[PDB]
């Protein structure tokens, strides 16, 4: 049903959100269609795509879809409400939609999401979703529709990050800190220049390339490793299975075979004790022909022990699927008996694996005496699994609380032996509350960067919030800057006011950027120039790892088509946008502009500085977050000084007297004179208009990001 | 001719040193057999082995093979002299040998190299050469002695470091610091823990993962590379070769296939400019089925750009190889008058490539119209490789010093938006003096961590030290604890003076380590225990990364069959080591004993502390390059004090008086009380023997290393 496309990367409309303009081809629309569309036109949208509930809690701004059923759909407004739910359904994160309808026979939806890659098309699917069912033979609701559903679903997820890296987005917003995607697929930047990490779930921009690899050679971390003196069973002398029998009598008979590269399920031998066994063997788990170490076998389950900043702040047990006996029930009943565990499935919540008497399940069965319909002795255990998975898997029942300190220590010193920040030592042992001393070689890999997945909502004992124990040591809080000052003017001297702000910024010792459509300016240089919408001046100067305060400089067509290229500001300004000329047509009078500049107003948080002179400006001080507006005069003679600075607020005002012409910063109960036009380049020897209002607003600029009066004025005299 | 073989990792002889034991089958040896081996005996050496030559320099410490011919060859002795040449040959470091002659009919051959993976049968090539010589009828020198040499040679080049760490490896060197290999292969380790590092060649610990796999990941850097406004082709939209010809339309069609994935050679088709050159390249190109990118075609040359702290360090133009026209030579004729460089060739020295019309060579000449027996115009070019390459190659013509700034800029950008710190940045130009705002898409790819075989020692203009650079940037001049303080005491009270001296630098405030056998102890726990002969203990310590001293505690058995697992030493001690027991067998007197204990007495640099009421001991101090001595005594009546101290030596001196039984310090011009032997537990309550002398010297270990007096007395009381 859609027509055009576009999309608002900043706050345009309030915040950054998609546009889906549509057409309505559907002429005797939902009005004149209730016979085929009744209350169930509803309760058909709570069934293809099962997020469309009657939950208050669902967005429910405006409860207005229960109203409306087929009657009233005003189809342009119910796509707007139910867009983004499906997007919920796929796990992503988004906000309200409103205001659809527009021109007549058309539809401009704005819907809040945080991706562009599915972007509209979920809107797409929800559009034809009403007008399908209305082309339609009485149906019902999964007519076709619900193949349209998983369809989208399946791209959301295609786009989504990992679970593992979400832990560390959700970890960095709660620390109220920006982040981007910036490798495609799980790997996302955290902060902005000069701040700024590329992290990626268990991975970090403080882990060398050397570390890893070395933990991915699994030769070397044994070597490694001993030279510690860990607890590991060392053995890593032989190579495939060494002409076979051989390679069991170096290390000693009792082995287990090792399947290496990328062999993907467990293709394991164990328990070999005797030469025909090795030699059998070596030629069943070397299944792709050149994959196989030979070690001895050691005794204990499987722990991982998650350590982060030397800190172990998970740890899990990943005990294979089993079933234990009640004194009742056979193999067989008891699987179905285990299956009944309501966390069992696929799908949200349900996070643990199915059982299943399959071929892994079978032979573990036959190994122990079992038949299936047998009973197992009261507490006797048969395993239908041989180690750990996630979805055939999925158990974690460790606890970090209890495990003997040396057993910690020991996994500690693996991980560093490597170099690695992050890694779940992979440990073996019969009891993980006794010393290493009695632990047969626990310490087998190092296992860097492990999925969290393993670890995050265990299936026993207390979580743990591993997201968190990462972002801790990236952006902990004993470094406070995460990000640059923003610090963004309107639509307006691009070219003067901020040089001025430019060389207070500078000549203060920070290091700024702007773009004022010209080629991007970091500190003393610049590389490109072009159609600066919004989002390419903002990333040029916010990812540049060099920048503390990012000015920017906006124009009003980038922010027309796209707004700003950043979601809010510290310090901002707003000088007059209007002229007897073309601004962004339309109307071009207070109105059109009114729109455009209140972008800027509305999204500073502290200081927005705005003209005192422009009485279509002063209302931006109604609606801006910002307080201490220090309203900009040319005009000694005005009432915005003396009913504002005398009750807290801040201005500049220009002022003659002893000084000559000079710009002075009121501020709550004093008055600062900092320069004067006459010594100001930009503003030729006084006596002039041009740039005298750029040199007052770079000055109130300068207030709002540290004004120590002495560089203050230097940045106002250079230019 | 070799019957067994040991290794001494440390200094019992002198420095680390192997040793071979052979034995004589060639009873009627060399001085009944000098009709068949005249002086050619050595002429022949020269030839099978040419590093074998009449070299004042070759390690010619005496002059004596020479001299001896077959007559006198005494082979034990000749084959230490010329063991360790064969080595030079394979381009591996070593220095003198000495002492082979030993038991009847026997051989111990004493000879130091750096490595011991081709120790020893270095020397079984050069023994069998001497013995297959005269086992053969007057045949010559290369009979089949240079098969076994050529073997040998690619064994020791298999086990070498390449020429990219060599560079890293000779700088370290250079600096006076410690390496050691860590990885195998390439990698090696600068340092000691705590202060340490792992480096291989163009890469360093400071590089993350996240960094080099963003480097090795091309379309995420073009993406990224973009996004900082730099000069570059982008256009990494088209996958494989999108159903032929529209991949062209989309970039534009004048194109280059470039090759990926596991593409060795030069699989890309270039200057494409219609549909069907492109269809018809497009399948040519990608002669792996899945690895071509289709990029737009830019001009230029290949430069590579090497920074490694912001810094531009290198920089090579990578013009294939060529022939220019003099006005009267063919095509063919230029390659024979090409391949006369005296540079170019195979082995040492020739580090440049040749000529040959092959079809690479053929295909370029072609293009060009020759059919080889023509002449080009003075001043024509007509290129015979399509690229770079070292063996193939071996062009480097650039330098860093003529290259406009901003193309130095925007090289460092590129690195450090992937986050690198070493790599080459790949950039295409016709004009490297001219800023990129004329350099079509200039800069290609990051190439992080590039070979060094291609900057260092380059095939015009100034050399650069790009190994230093490097290492300038991991062990600057401004941190100057690259290694732990070396402090080892001698086979003594490795269980009193001990546990004195690691409370002394603990409570101190430094980390420290020591093994007495016992499990390795670093600060308040340990690990492994065991056979500590020497280098398992050394290496425990001191490449576990929170040591800033090394004791370690050495002990007599350890080192009569290893050495020390050190080379030298700050600090050191050497107390009592004879009694009337067994100590070492042989003499066990004053004998035997001597020998063990000065292999740290003579290892010391600054100050060893010598008992003095041992005059077997005394002795050391002739042979120490330690020179405080710090000689210590339980006999206030001695002469090493008086004629000692008041020469500016230092001692520690028992005596009694005003503080009972007290420990002085002596040094110089004063001396200064530091403990009472009544108030540390080691010595009960006073008027007791042992453990004086272990205090005593921790307390002299305590003054080489730093004593402020109060922290050492709570060091020494604490026990
Ligand atoms: N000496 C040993 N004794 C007992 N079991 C061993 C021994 N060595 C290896 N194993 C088993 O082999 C398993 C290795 O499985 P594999 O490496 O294929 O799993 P994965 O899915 O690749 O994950 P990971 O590498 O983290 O184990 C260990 O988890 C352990 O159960
Ligand atoms: N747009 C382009 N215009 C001209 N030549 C290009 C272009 N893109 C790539 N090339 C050429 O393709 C070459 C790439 O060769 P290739 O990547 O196979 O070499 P390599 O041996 O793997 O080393 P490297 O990756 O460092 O280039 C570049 O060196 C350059 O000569």
């Amino acid at each position: 049903n859609i027509i055009s496309t576009s999309v608002y990367v900043g706050p345009n409309v309030y915040a950054s959100i998609p546009l889906i303009r549509l057409v309505i081809d559907l002429n005797p629309h939902y009005i004149t269609q209730l016979a085929s569309m009744g209350s169930e036109v509803l309760e058909n949208l709570e069934k293809v795509i099962p997020t469309l509930k009657t939950e208050q809690d669902a967005k429910l701004q405006h409860k207005l879809e229960e109203l409306r059923q087929a009657p009233q759909q005003q189809i342009g407004e119910l796509v707007a409400i139910l867009a983004l739910h499906l997007q919920r359904l796929a796990g992503q994160k988004g906000g309200a939609a409103f205001s659809a309808y527009c021109h007549e026979d058309e539809t401009e939806i704005l819907y809040s999401y945080e991706s562009e890659e599915i972007g509209i098309e979920a809107g797409e699917v929800v559009c034809d979703m009403l007008v399908a069912l209305a082309k339609a033979h009485e149906a019902g609701d999964q007519i076709d529709l619900n193949r349209d559903v998983k369809g989208f679903l399946r791209y959301a997820d295609r786009f989504a990050l990992g679970p593992s890296a979400l832990a560390l987005v959700q970890a960095a917003e709660e620390r109220n800190i920006p982040w981007y995607r910036l490798n495609d697929a799980s790997l996302i930047q955290v902060g902005q220049g000069k701040y700024q990490k590329r992290i990626e779930a268990a991975l970090t921009s403080g882990t060398s390339h050397i570390a890893v690899e070395i933990a991915g050679d699994k030769n070397v971390c044994n070597q490694l490793l001993q030279d510690l003196g860990l607890p590991v069973p060392k053995q890593r002398v032989v190579y495939d299975i060494d002409d076979a029998v051989r390679a069991a009598r170096r290390v000693g008979f009792p082995v287990v075979l090792k399947p290496l590269d990328g062999n993907h399920g467990r293709g394991v031998s164990v328990n070999l004790t005797t030469d025909e066994a090795v030699e059998a063997a070596f030629d069943i788990a070397m299944s792709e022909g050149s994959a196989v170490i030979v070690e001895s076998m050691l005794y204990g389950d499987d722990h991982r022990l998650l350590v982060v900043n030397g800190e172990l702040v998970a740890a899990a047990r990943r005990v294979p699927g089993h079933i234990v006996g009640d004194g009742k029930h056979n193999v067989e009943a008891l699987i179905e008996i285990v299956n009944q565990d309501p966390r069992r499935g696929v799908g949200h919540e349900n996070m643990l694996t199915k059982i299943e008497l399959d071929e892994q399940a079978l032979k573990l069965l036959a190994e122990k005496g079992y038949d299936k319909d047998s009973i197992p002795a009261k507490d006797e255990v048969v395993y239908l699994r041989r180690t750990a998975n996630i979805s055939t898997g999925g158990t974690a029942i460790d606890v970090t609380d209890t495990i003997h300190p040396e057993n910690k220590l020991m996994a500690e010193r693996a991980i560093r032996a490597v170099g690695l920040d992050i890694g779940a030592v992979d440990f073996l042992t019969t009891d993980i509350t006794k010393s290493y001393r009695d632990i047969g070689g626990g310490i087998c890999e190092v296992n860097a960067g492990p999925g969290l997945r393993m670890h995050i909502s265990p299936s026993e004992g207390p979580s743990r919030d591993v997201g968190g124990k990462i972002m801790d040591m990236l952006f902990p809080q004993g470094s406070q800057s995460r990000v640059p000052i923003a610090a963004i003017t309107g639509t307006n001297g691009k070219t003067t006011c901020s040089r001025m702000l430019a060389h207070i910024l500078k000549m203060a010792g920070h290091v700024v950027g702007q773009t004022s459509t010209d080629a991007v300016y970091i500190d003393g240089n610049v590389t490109v120039k072009g159609d600066m919408t919004g989002p390419v001046s903002a990333k040029m100067v916010l990812r540049d790892p060099s920048v503390d305060i990012a000015v920017l400089e906006t124009a009003r067509g980038g922010i027309v088509r796209s707004g700003l290229g950043y979601q809010f500001c510290d310090v901002g300004a707003v000088l007059n946008v209007s002229s007897d000329h073309l601004g962004l047509g339309g109307v071009d009078t207070l109105d059109g502009l009114a729109e455009v500049k209140r972008v800027i107003a509305e999204v500073t948080k502290d200081t927005v500085v705005l003209n005192a002179d422009n009485a279509y400006t002063l209302k931006m001080a109604g609606h801006s977050p910002a307080k201490h507006i220090m309203y900009v005069t040319r005009d000694a003679e005005n009432k915005l000084v003396r009913e504002h600075i005398r009750l807290g607020k801040r201005a500049v005002v220009l002022e003659k007297g002893l000084n000559g012409d000079q710009i002075v910063i009121y501020e709550n109960g004093t008055q600062i004179p900092l320069i004067w036009t006459h010594l100001i380049p930009a503003t030729l020897e006084g006596k002039a208009i041009h740039n005298v209002e750029n040199a007052m607003f770079a000055a109130g600029m300068a207030y709002a990001l540290g004004k120590n009066l002495d560089q203050i004025r230097i940045g106002l005299r250079t230019f």
